């Protein structure tokens, strides 16, 4: 890959899904834009939170390949084959 950036499944998905609307209704509501999207999220119960980690959990699998770039030993050499 190249730069993991390692989301957060829940918190991560849903927050920068959310967030960028909450912070937007006050230009920087942050405080109360954060908290929205905290207390909805614990009002859902596992619904909410729980599937929302498998959206950035599922989202995630593209940041594990950015890291991957270095923890593929056989796959920079054995598996690229330089050779034509």
């Amino acid at each position: 890959g190249k730069l993991p950036e390692s989301p957060k499944r829940a918190e991560e998905i849903w927050q920068q899904s959310v967030i960028g609307d909450y912070l937007a209704r006050f230009k920087n509501d942050r405080v109360k834009a954060l908290k929205a999207m905290e207390m909805t999220w614990n009002n859902m119960e596992k619904k909410e939170k729980l599937m929302w980690i498998k959206k950035a959990a599922e989202d995630q699998k593209r940041y594990e390949r950015e890291l991957s770039e270095m923890r593929a030993p056989p796959a920079a050499t054995n598996s690229s084959k330089k050779l034509e």
